[PDB]
Protein backbone atom coordinates (compact mmCIF):
# COMPACT_ATOMS: atom_id res chain seq x y z
CA UNK A 1 0.00 0.00 0.00
CA UNK A 2 0.78 3.70 0.18
CA UNK A 3 3.04 5.37 2.84
CA UNK A 4 3.54 9.02 3.65
CA UNK A 5 5.59 10.88 6.19
CA UNK A 6 3.30 12.78 8.65
CA UNK A 7 0.05 12.02 6.96
CA UNK A 8 -3.55 11.05 7.64
CA UNK A 9 -5.52 8.25 5.98
CA UNK A 10 -8.96 9.27 4.67
CA UNK A 11 -11.54 6.66 3.65
CA UNK A 12 -13.18 7.23 0.26
CA UNK A 13 -16.20 6.03 -1.74
CA UNK A 14 -15.74 2.56 -3.19
CA UNK A 15 -13.03 0.93 -1.05
CA UNK A 16 -10.34 3.60 -1.69
CA UNK A 17 -8.20 5.58 0.78
CA UNK A 18 -6.02 8.63 0.21
CA UNK A 19 -3.21 9.84 2.39
CA UNK A 20 -3.05 13.60 2.79
CA UNK A 21 -0.11 15.43 4.43
CA UNK A 22 -0.52 16.91 7.91
CA UNK A 23 1.24 20.09 6.66
CA UNK A 24 1.42 22.18 3.52
CA UNK A 25 4.36 22.27 1.14
CA UNK A 26 6.36 25.31 0.01
CA UNK A 27 3.48 26.40 -2.24
CA UNK A 28 0.73 26.05 0.39
CA UNK A 29 -0.69 22.85 -1.18
CA UNK A 30 -1.23 19.48 0.47
CA UNK A 31 0.28 16.19 -0.82
CA UNK A 32 -2.02 13.32 -1.73
CA UNK A 33 -1.09 9.79 -2.57
CA UNK A 34 -3.23 6.75 -3.06
CA UNK A 35 -2.80 3.16 -4.20
CA UNK A 36 -5.35 1.85 -6.68
CA UNK A 37 -5.07 -1.57 -8.30
CA UNK A 38 -1.45 -1.66 -7.13
CA UNK A 39 -0.65 1.69 -8.82
CA UNK A 40 0.45 4.71 -6.83
CA UNK A 41 -1.27 7.97 -7.73
CA UNK A 42 -0.11 11.32 -6.48
CA UNK A 43 -1.14 14.93 -6.48
CA UNK A 44 -1.35 18.29 -4.76
CA UNK A 45 -4.60 19.95 -3.66
CA UNK A 46 -5.42 23.39 -2.13
CA UNK A 47 -7.69 21.45 0.22
CA UNK A 48 -6.52 19.31 3.09
CA UNK A 49 -9.48 16.98 3.59
CA UNK A 50 -8.49 14.42 0.97
CA UNK A 51 -10.18 16.03 -2.02
CA UNK A 52 -8.34 16.79 -5.27
CA UNK A 53 -6.82 15.08 -8.31
CA UNK A 54 -4.20 12.31 -8.35
CA UNK A 55 -2.41 10.93 -11.32
CA UNK A 56 -0.27 7.91 -12.16
CA UNK A 57 1.19 6.05 -15.15
CA UNK A 58 0.78 2.28 -15.56
CA UNK A 59 3.63 0.06 -16.71
CA UNK A 60 2.00 -0.08 -20.19
CA UNK A 61 1.95 3.77 -20.21
CA UNK A 62 -1.79 4.17 -19.57
CA UNK A 63 -2.63 7.33 -17.66
CA UNK A 64 -4.69 7.01 -14.50
CA UNK A 65 -6.62 9.90 -12.97
CA UNK A 66 -8.47 9.83 -9.66
CA UNK A 67 -10.70 12.83 -8.96
CA UNK A 68 -12.15 13.18 -5.45
CA UNK A 69 -14.99 15.66 -5.01
CA UNK A 70 -14.77 18.48 -2.47
CA UNK A 71 -17.23 16.87 -0.03
CA UNK A 72 -15.55 13.42 -0.31
CA UNK A 73 -18.90 12.10 -1.54
CA UNK A 74 -17.72 10.96 -5.00
CA UNK A 75 -14.68 9.41 -6.65
CA UNK A 76 -14.08 9.45 -10.38
CA UNK A 77 -11.47 6.98 -11.63
CA UNK A 78 -10.42 7.36 -15.27
CA UNK A 79 -7.95 5.28 -17.27
CA UNK A 80 -6.70 6.73 -20.53
CA UNK A 81 -4.51 5.62 -23.39
CA UNK A 82 -0.85 6.77 -23.55
CA UNK A 83 -1.99 10.05 -25.06
CA UNK A 84 -3.74 11.02 -21.82
CA UNK A 85 -7.09 11.85 -23.59
CA UNK A 86 -8.62 8.79 -25.29
CA UNK A 87 -10.65 7.25 -22.49
CA UNK A 88 -10.51 3.53 -21.79
CA UNK A 89 -12.56 3.23 -18.59
CA UNK A 90 -14.45 5.59 -16.31
CA UNK A 91 -15.79 4.71 -12.87
CA UNK A 92 -17.88 7.22 -10.90
CA UNK A 93 -18.63 5.99 -7.35
CA UNK A 94 -20.75 7.48 -4.55
CA UNK A 95 -20.87 7.38 -0.77
CA UNK A 96 -24.33 5.70 -0.81
CA UNK A 97 -22.42 2.83 -2.65
CA UNK A 98 -23.98 3.55 -6.09
CA UNK A 99 -21.76 3.68 -9.23
CA UNK A 100 -21.36 3.88 -12.97
CA UNK A 101 -18.62 1.94 -14.81
CA UNK A 102 -18.16 2.80 -18.47
CA UNK A 103 -15.72 1.20 -20.98
CA UNK A 104 -15.00 3.13 -24.15
CA UNK A 105 -14.24 2.32 -27.79
CA UNK A 106 -11.76 3.32 -30.43
CA UNK A 107 -14.13 6.14 -31.55
CA UNK A 108 -14.32 7.75 -28.05
CA UNK A 109 -17.79 6.28 -27.35
CA UNK A 110 -19.26 4.09 -24.57
CA UNK A 111 -19.40 0.33 -25.35
CA UNK A 112 -20.04 -1.19 -21.88
CA UNK A 113 -21.73 0.14 -18.84
CA UNK A 114 -22.36 -1.22 -15.39
CA UNK A 115 -24.83 0.68 -13.22
CA UNK A 116 -24.69 -0.30 -9.57
CA UNK A 117 -27.59 0.92 -7.45
CA UNK A 118 -27.35 1.73 -3.73
CA UNK A 119 -29.08 -1.50 -2.83
CA UNK A 120 -26.51 -3.68 -4.67
CA UNK A 121 -28.60 -4.52 -7.73
CA UNK A 122 -27.01 -3.78 -11.11
CA UNK A 123 -27.72 -3.18 -14.76
CA UNK A 124 -24.99 -4.49 -17.12
CA UNK A 125 -24.85 -3.41 -20.73
CA UNK A 126 -22.41 -5.12 -23.07
CA UNK A 127 -21.73 -4.84 -26.81
CA UNK A 128 -23.26 -1.39 -27.16
CA UNK A 129 -23.43 -0.22 -30.81
CA UNK A 130 -23.48 3.04 -32.73
CA UNK A 131 -27.24 2.90 -32.90
CA UNK A 132 -27.55 2.61 -29.08
CA UNK A 133 -28.43 -1.10 -29.02
CA UNK A 134 -26.81 -3.78 -26.94
CA UNK A 135 -27.07 -6.83 -24.68
CA UNK A 136 -28.54 -6.27 -21.23
CA UNK A 137 -28.66 -7.91 -17.88
CA UNK A 138 -30.28 -6.99 -14.61
CA UNK A 139 -28.58 -8.50 -11.56
CA UNK A 140 -31.05 -8.83 -8.69
CA UNK A 141 -30.90 -10.34 -5.27
CA UNK A 142 -31.06 -14.06 -6.03
CA UNK A 143 -31.30 -14.14 -9.88
CA UNK A 144 -30.48 -12.51 -13.16
CA UNK A 145 -32.72 -11.13 -15.92
CA UNK A 146 -31.48 -11.20 -19.54
CA UNK A 147 -32.43 -8.98 -22.42
CA UNK A 148 -31.30 -6.18 -24.69
CA UNK A 149 -30.91 -2.47 -24.84
CA UNK A 150 -32.05 0.06 -27.40
CA UNK A 151 -31.49 3.81 -27.49
CA UNK A 152 -34.92 4.26 -25.88
CA UNK A 153 -35.13 1.41 -23.37
CA UNK A 154 -33.87 -1.71 -21.76
CA UNK A 155 -36.01 -4.84 -22.29
CA UNK A 156 -35.54 -7.80 -20.01
CA UNK A 157 -37.29 -11.02 -21.00
CA UNK A 158 -38.48 -14.15 -19.20
CA UNK A 159 -39.95 -17.11 -21.21
CA UNK A 160 -42.18 -19.96 -20.16
CA UNK A 161 -43.56 -22.04 -22.98
CA UNK A 162 -45.33 -19.68 -25.35
CA UNK A 163 -45.50 -17.02 -22.64
CA UNK A 164 -43.20 -14.05 -22.81
CA UNK A 165 -42.83 -11.52 -20.04
CA UNK A 166 -41.06 -8.26 -20.72
CA UNK A 167 -39.70 -5.81 -18.24
CA UNK A 168 -39.01 -2.40 -19.83
CA UNK A 169 -36.89 0.29 -18.24
CA UNK A 170 -36.93 3.75 -19.79
CA UNK A 171 -34.10 6.29 -19.75
CA UNK A 172 -35.72 8.04 -16.71
CA UNK A 173 -35.67 4.62 -14.88
CA UNK A 174 -39.44 4.05 -15.16
CA UNK A 175 -40.53 0.40 -15.20
CA UNK A 176 -43.31 -0.95 -17.41
CA UNK A 177 -44.16 -4.61 -17.95
CA UNK A 178 -45.96 -6.57 -20.62
CA UNK A 179 -46.91 -10.13 -21.30
CA UNK A 180 -47.51 -12.12 -24.46
CA UNK A 181 -48.84 -15.61 -25.02
CA UNK A 182 -48.76 -17.24 -28.50
CA UNK A 183 -50.43 -20.57 -27.72
CA UNK A 184 -50.27 -23.32 -30.36
CA UNK A 185 -53.54 -24.43 -32.05
CA UNK A 186 -55.15 -27.10 -29.83
CA UNK A 187 -55.05 -30.84 -30.66
CA UNK A 188 -57.59 -31.36 -33.40
CA UNK A 189 -59.12 -34.75 -34.22
CA UNK A 190 -59.08 -35.49 -38.01
CA UNK A 191 -60.08 -38.70 -39.76
CA UNK A 192 -59.75 -40.56 -43.01
CA UNK A 193 -62.28 -42.95 -44.46
CA UNK A 194 -61.42 -46.17 -46.23
CA UNK A 195 -64.45 -47.34 -48.19
CA UNK A 196 -62.79 -50.60 -49.16
CA UNK A 197 -62.52 -51.59 -45.51
CA UNK A 198 -65.49 -49.53 -44.19
CA UNK A 199 -63.09 -48.06 -41.64
CA UNK A 200 -62.65 -44.56 -40.24
CA UNK A 201 -59.15 -43.87 -38.97
CA UNK A 202 -59.02 -41.03 -36.46
CA UNK A 203 -55.84 -38.99 -35.95
CA UNK A 204 -54.61 -36.50 -33.34
CA UNK A 205 -51.21 -34.75 -33.33
CA UNK A 206 -50.17 -36.66 -36.48
CA UNK A 207 -50.68 -39.94 -34.60
CA UNK A 208 -53.47 -42.39 -35.56
CA UNK A 209 -55.58 -43.00 -32.40
CA UNK A 210 -58.37 -45.39 -33.34
CA UNK A 211 -60.22 -47.27 -36.04
CA UNK A 212 -64.01 -47.17 -36.24
CA UNK A 213 -65.24 -50.05 -38.38
CA UNK A 214 -68.75 -49.89 -39.84
CA UNK A 215 -69.59 -53.51 -40.42
CA UNK A 216 -71.78 -55.31 -42.92
CA UNK A 217 -73.90 -56.41 -39.90
CA UNK A 218 -74.86 -52.76 -39.10
CA UNK A 219 -72.62 -52.56 -36.09
CA UNK A 220 -69.69 -50.42 -35.10
CA UNK A 221 -66.44 -51.56 -33.55
CA UNK A 222 -63.63 -49.49 -32.12
CA UNK A 223 -59.99 -50.39 -31.76
CA UNK A 224 -57.07 -48.31 -30.45
CA UNK A 225 -53.65 -47.80 -31.92
CA UNK A 226 -50.39 -48.06 -29.98
CA UNK A 227 -49.53 -44.68 -28.37
CA UNK A 228 -46.96 -44.08 -31.22
CA UNK A 229 -49.87 -44.24 -33.74
CA UNK A 230 -47.97 -47.00 -35.51
CA UNK A 231 -50.35 -49.96 -35.44
CA UNK A 232 -53.41 -51.45 -33.78
CA UNK A 233 -53.47 -52.86 -30.25
CA UNK A 234 -55.81 -55.17 -28.32
CA UNK A 235 -58.74 -56.43 -30.38
CA UNK A 236 -61.74 -54.56 -31.85
CA UNK A 237 -64.47 -53.95 -29.28
CA UNK A 238 -68.06 -53.74 -30.38
CA UNK A 239 -70.21 -50.70 -29.68
CA UNK A 240 -73.50 -51.40 -27.88
CA UNK A 241 -74.39 -47.94 -26.55
CA UNK A 242 -74.45 -44.47 -28.00
CA UNK A 243 -72.33 -43.26 -25.10
CA UNK A 244 -69.52 -45.55 -26.19
CA UNK A 245 -69.42 -43.78 -29.57
CA UNK A 246 -69.33 -40.41 -27.83
CA UNK A 247 -66.58 -41.78 -25.60
CA UNK A 248 -64.45 -42.80 -28.62
CA UNK A 249 -64.94 -39.26 -29.94
CA UNK A 250 -63.47 -37.68 -26.76
CA UNK B 1 -109.87 -64.30 -36.03
CA UNK B 2 -110.98 -65.68 -39.38
CA UNK B 3 -113.02 -68.92 -39.89
CA UNK B 4 -113.75 -70.85 -43.05
CA UNK B 5 -115.63 -74.02 -43.81
CA UNK B 6 -113.23 -76.71 -45.19
CA UNK B 7 -110.16 -74.56 -45.40
CA UNK B 8 -106.44 -74.56 -44.74
CA UNK B 9 -104.44 -71.95 -42.84
CA UNK B 10 -101.31 -70.68 -44.64
CA UNK B 11 -98.65 -68.67 -42.79
CA UNK B 12 -97.53 -65.48 -44.54
CA UNK B 13 -94.70 -62.93 -44.38
CA UNK B 14 -95.01 -60.54 -41.45
CA UNK B 15 -97.24 -62.33 -38.93
CA UNK B 16 -100.24 -62.80 -41.29
CA UNK B 17 -102.22 -65.95 -42.17
CA UNK B 18 -104.74 -66.55 -44.94
CA UNK B 19 -107.34 -69.25 -45.08
CA UNK B 20 -107.81 -70.79 -48.51
CA UNK B 21 -110.67 -73.19 -49.38
CA UNK B 22 -109.94 -76.90 -49.83
CA UNK B 23 -112.15 -76.85 -52.96
CA UNK B 24 -112.95 -74.53 -55.84
CA UNK B 25 -116.17 -72.58 -56.23
CA UNK B 26 -118.58 -72.62 -59.18
CA UNK B 27 -116.15 -70.55 -61.25
CA UNK B 28 -113.05 -72.67 -60.51
CA UNK B 29 -111.55 -70.07 -58.12
CA UNK B 30 -110.48 -70.56 -54.52
CA UNK B 31 -111.82 -68.48 -51.58
CA UNK B 32 -109.39 -66.52 -49.43
CA UNK B 33 -110.08 -64.74 -46.20
CA UNK B 34 -107.73 -63.14 -43.74
CA UNK B 35 -107.97 -61.02 -40.62
CA UNK B 36 -105.65 -58.02 -40.43
CA UNK B 37 -105.81 -55.47 -37.62
CA UNK B 38 -109.21 -56.90 -36.72
CA UNK B 39 -110.55 -56.40 -40.28
CA UNK B 40 -111.67 -59.31 -42.43
CA UNK B 41 -110.40 -59.28 -46.00
CA UNK B 42 -111.70 -61.59 -48.66
CA UNK B 43 -111.03 -62.60 -52.21
CA UNK B 44 -110.93 -65.23 -54.93
CA UNK B 45 -107.73 -66.46 -56.61
CA UNK B 46 -107.06 -68.88 -59.53
CA UNK B 47 -104.32 -70.30 -57.31
CA UNK B 48 -104.90 -72.48 -54.29
CA UNK B 49 -101.68 -71.96 -52.33
CA UNK B 50 -102.76 -68.80 -50.53
CA UNK B 51 -101.64 -66.28 -53.15
CA UNK B 52 -103.95 -63.62 -54.57
CA UNK B 53 -105.69 -60.36 -53.63
CA UNK B 54 -108.01 -59.74 -50.68
CA UNK B 55 -110.03 -56.67 -50.00
CA UNK B 56 -111.97 -55.16 -47.10
CA UNK B 57 -113.62 -51.90 -46.01
CA UNK B 58 -112.90 -50.33 -42.61
CA UNK B 59 -115.65 -48.84 -40.47
CA UNK B 60 -114.49 -45.34 -41.57
CA UNK B 61 -114.82 -46.48 -45.23
CA UNK B 62 -111.08 -46.85 -45.91
CA UNK B 63 -110.30 -49.54 -48.46
CA UNK B 64 -107.82 -52.24 -47.51
CA UNK B 65 -106.00 -54.39 -50.05
CA UNK B 66 -103.73 -57.32 -49.27
CA UNK B 67 -101.73 -58.69 -52.20
CA UNK B 68 -99.87 -61.98 -51.70
CA UNK B 69 -97.25 -62.88 -54.30
CA UNK B 70 -97.41 -66.16 -56.20
CA UNK B 71 -94.50 -67.75 -54.29
CA UNK B 72 -95.86 -66.60 -50.88
CA UNK B 73 -92.59 -64.70 -50.43
CA UNK B 74 -94.10 -61.20 -50.20
CA UNK B 75 -97.17 -59.45 -48.81
CA UNK B 76 -98.25 -55.99 -49.86
CA UNK B 77 -100.76 -54.30 -47.54
CA UNK B 78 -102.31 -51.06 -48.81
CA UNK B 79 -104.80 -48.78 -47.10
CA UNK B 80 -106.61 -46.25 -49.26
CA UNK B 81 -109.03 -43.41 -48.76
CA UNK B 82 -112.78 -43.97 -49.41
CA UNK B 83 -112.16 -43.42 -53.11
CA UNK B 84 -110.11 -46.62 -53.32
CA UNK B 85 -107.12 -44.88 -55.05
CA UNK B 86 -105.54 -42.19 -52.85
CA UNK B 87 -103.02 -44.17 -50.85
CA UNK B 88 -102.70 -43.72 -47.10
CA UNK B 89 -100.23 -46.46 -46.15
CA UNK B 90 -98.29 -49.16 -47.97
CA UNK B 91 -96.44 -52.02 -46.31
CA UNK B 92 -94.36 -54.45 -48.39
CA UNK B 93 -93.03 -57.37 -46.29
CA UNK B 94 -90.72 -60.27 -47.17
CA UNK B 95 -90.09 -63.81 -45.99
CA UNK B 96 -86.52 -62.93 -44.86
CA UNK B 97 -88.38 -60.50 -42.43
CA UNK B 98 -87.36 -57.31 -44.31
CA UNK B 99 -89.97 -54.58 -45.07
CA UNK B 100 -90.88 -51.14 -46.28
CA UNK B 101 -93.64 -49.07 -44.62
CA UNK B 102 -94.65 -45.90 -46.45
CA UNK B 103 -97.23 -43.27 -45.33
CA UNK B 104 -98.55 -40.92 -47.99
CA UNK B 105 -99.69 -37.30 -48.19
CA UNK B 106 -102.59 -35.34 -49.57
CA UNK B 107 -100.67 -34.91 -52.88
CA UNK B 108 -100.17 -38.70 -53.42
CA UNK B 109 -96.52 -38.58 -52.28
CA UNK B 110 -94.49 -40.40 -49.58
CA UNK B 111 -94.09 -38.52 -46.27
CA UNK B 112 -92.86 -41.28 -43.90
CA UNK B 113 -90.91 -44.39 -44.50
CA UNK B 114 -89.71 -47.20 -42.29
CA UNK B 115 -87.18 -49.59 -43.78
CA UNK B 116 -86.74 -52.77 -41.77
CA UNK B 117 -83.72 -54.86 -42.69
CA UNK B 118 -83.54 -58.66 -42.34
CA UNK B 119 -81.41 -58.36 -39.25
CA UNK B 120 -83.97 -56.20 -37.38
CA UNK B 121 -82.24 -52.85 -37.75
CA UNK B 122 -84.31 -50.02 -39.23
CA UNK B 123 -84.16 -46.68 -40.95
CA UNK B 124 -87.03 -44.31 -40.03
CA UNK B 125 -87.75 -41.23 -42.10
CA UNK B 126 -90.30 -38.72 -40.83
CA UNK B 127 -91.48 -35.33 -42.10
CA UNK B 128 -90.36 -35.90 -45.67
CA UNK B 129 -90.78 -32.78 -47.86
CA UNK B 130 -91.29 -31.95 -51.51
CA UNK B 131 -87.59 -31.38 -51.93
CA UNK B 132 -86.76 -34.88 -50.59
CA UNK B 133 -85.52 -33.73 -47.16
CA UNK B 134 -86.59 -35.04 -43.81
CA UNK B 135 -85.74 -36.23 -40.30
CA UNK B 136 -83.89 -39.53 -40.02
CA UNK B 137 -83.18 -42.20 -37.50
CA UNK B 138 -81.24 -45.42 -37.64
CA UNK B 139 -82.37 -48.01 -35.09
CA UNK B 140 -79.52 -50.39 -34.27
CA UNK B 141 -79.08 -53.19 -31.82
CA UNK B 142 -78.66 -51.32 -28.54
CA UNK B 143 -78.92 -47.62 -29.62
CA UNK B 144 -80.32 -45.08 -32.00
CA UNK B 145 -78.60 -42.68 -34.41
CA UNK B 146 -80.30 -39.34 -35.23
CA UNK B 147 -79.96 -37.20 -38.30
CA UNK B 148 -81.63 -36.01 -41.47
CA UNK B 149 -82.39 -37.04 -44.98
CA UNK B 150 -81.85 -35.27 -48.26
CA UNK B 151 -82.78 -36.38 -51.77
CA UNK B 152 -79.22 -37.71 -52.18
CA UNK B 153 -78.42 -39.20 -48.78
CA UNK B 154 -79.15 -39.90 -45.19
CA UNK B 155 -76.80 -38.24 -42.66
CA UNK B 156 -76.68 -39.55 -39.13
CA UNK B 157 -74.78 -37.46 -36.60
CA UNK B 158 -73.06 -38.09 -33.26
CA UNK B 159 -71.59 -35.15 -31.24
CA UNK B 160 -68.98 -35.06 -28.52
CA UNK B 161 -67.79 -31.62 -27.55
CA UNK B 162 -66.58 -29.92 -30.70
CA UNK B 163 -66.31 -33.29 -32.46
CA UNK B 164 -68.89 -34.24 -35.03
CA UNK B 165 -69.13 -37.68 -36.57
CA UNK B 166 -71.29 -38.20 -39.63
CA UNK B 167 -72.54 -41.42 -41.05
CA UNK B 168 -73.75 -41.02 -44.65
CA UNK B 169 -75.89 -43.55 -46.45
CA UNK B 170 -76.39 -43.13 -50.19
CA UNK B 171 -79.43 -44.21 -52.21
CA UNK B 172 -77.60 -47.48 -53.20
CA UNK B 173 -77.07 -48.17 -49.42
CA UNK B 174 -73.34 -47.37 -49.45
CA UNK B 175 -71.92 -46.11 -46.16
CA UNK B 176 -69.34 -43.34 -45.88
CA UNK B 177 -68.22 -41.64 -42.69
CA UNK B 178 -66.60 -38.34 -41.84
CA UNK B 179 -65.41 -36.52 -38.78
CA UNK B 180 -65.04 -32.86 -37.90
CA UNK B 181 -63.47 -31.14 -34.93
CA UNK B 182 -63.84 -27.35 -34.39
CA UNK B 183 -61.77 -26.92 -31.22
CA UNK B 184 -62.01 -23.60 -29.36
CA UNK B 185 -58.90 -21.34 -29.23
CA UNK B 186 -56.76 -22.48 -26.27
CA UNK B 187 -56.62 -20.56 -22.95
CA UNK B 188 -54.41 -17.56 -23.59
CA UNK B 189 -52.68 -15.60 -20.82
CA UNK B 190 -53.15 -11.79 -21.21
CA UNK B 191 -52.09 -9.05 -18.81
CA UNK B 192 -52.65 -5.44 -17.95
CA UNK B 193 -50.12 -3.10 -16.44
CA UNK B 194 -50.89 -0.52 -13.79
CA UNK B 195 -48.04 1.98 -13.65
CA UNK B 196 -49.50 3.73 -10.62
CA UNK B 197 -49.19 0.55 -8.59
CA UNK B 198 -46.29 -1.04 -10.55
CA UNK B 199 -48.46 -4.13 -10.89
CA UNK B 200 -49.04 -6.57 -13.73
CA UNK B 201 -52.40 -8.32 -13.56
CA UNK B 202 -52.47 -11.58 -15.51
CA UNK B 203 -55.74 -12.99 -16.87
CA UNK B 204 -56.85 -16.34 -18.31
CA UNK B 205 -60.38 -17.21 -19.52
CA UNK B 206 -61.63 -13.74 -18.49
CA UNK B 207 -60.56 -14.48 -14.90
CA UNK B 208 -57.70 -12.56 -13.23
CA UNK B 209 -55.14 -15.16 -12.00
CA UNK B 210 -52.28 -13.27 -10.37
CA UNK B 211 -50.63 -9.96 -9.62
CA UNK B 212 -46.92 -9.44 -10.27
CA UNK B 213 -45.71 -6.41 -8.33
CA UNK B 214 -42.46 -4.74 -9.37
CA UNK B 215 -41.36 -3.01 -6.21
CA UNK B 216 -39.36 0.12 -5.53
CA UNK B 217 -36.76 -2.20 -3.89
CA UNK B 218 -36.06 -3.98 -7.23
CA UNK B 219 -37.89 -7.11 -6.26
CA UNK B 220 -40.86 -8.98 -7.61
CA UNK B 221 -43.75 -10.42 -5.66
CA UNK B 222 -46.54 -12.67 -6.83
CA UNK B 223 -50.00 -13.09 -5.39
CA UNK B 224 -52.90 -15.25 -6.60
CA UNK B 225 -56.53 -14.34 -7.07
CA UNK B 226 -59.46 -16.41 -5.83
CA UNK B 227 -60.42 -19.05 -8.44
CA UNK B 228 -63.39 -16.78 -9.51
CA UNK B 229 -60.83 -14.06 -10.47
CA UNK B 230 -62.68 -11.73 -8.12
CA UNK B 231 -60.04 -10.66 -5.61
CA UNK B 232 -56.66 -11.49 -4.12
CA UNK B 233 -55.99 -14.40 -1.76
CA UNK B 234 -53.21 -15.30 0.69
CA UNK B 235 -50.46 -12.68 0.89
CA UNK B 236 -47.88 -11.57 -1.70
CA UNK B 237 -44.90 -13.93 -1.89
CA UNK B 238 -41.53 -12.60 -2.87
CA UNK B 239 -39.61 -13.98 -5.83
CA UNK B 240 -36.06 -15.16 -5.08
CA UNK B 241 -35.34 -17.38 -8.09
CA UNK B 242 -35.81 -17.06 -11.81
CA UNK B 243 -37.64 -20.39 -11.84
CA UNK B 244 -40.33 -18.93 -9.61
CA UNK B 245 -41.05 -16.27 -12.26
CA UNK B 246 -41.23 -18.95 -14.94
CA UNK B 247 -43.52 -20.91 -12.62
CA UNK B 248 -45.91 -17.95 -12.26
CA UNK B 249 -45.94 -17.73 -16.06
CA UNK B 250 -47.13 -21.36 -16.44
Amino acid sequence: GSHMKNSVSVDLPGSMKVLVSKSSNADGKYDLIATVDALELSGTSDKNNGSGVLEGVKADASKVKLTISDDLGQTTLEVFKSDGSTLVSKKVTSKDKSSTEEKFNEKGEVSEKIITRADGTRLEYTGIKSDGSGKAKEVLKGYVLEGTLTAEKTTLVVKEGTVTLSKNISKSGAVSVELNDTPPPPPKKTAAWNSGTSTLTITVNSKKTKDLVFTSSNTITVQQYDSNGTSLEGSAVEITKLDEIKNALK
